[PDB]
């Protein structure tokens, strides 16, 4: 769970998630 | 994709969304 | 950089824009 690849999956999930937040912030 | 393909991703994505924010604020 | 170092750095990014948004939406 701890490998690149694990941590890359983390971290692409969380940037999905704050792209949506930023979409209801502005264009 | 591949782990090189998706690290490329998501250090250009991750710079997109702190451009947009910026647009805003700070 | 490495491919260690690109992770934590933006990992380290997120973590930061994270922050700020939480303080402007849930």
């Amino acid at each position: 769970s701890n490998t690149i690849g694990a941590r890359l999956n983390r971290v692409e999930d969380k940037v999905t998630q704050l792209d949506q937040r930023l979409a209801l912030i502005t264009d």
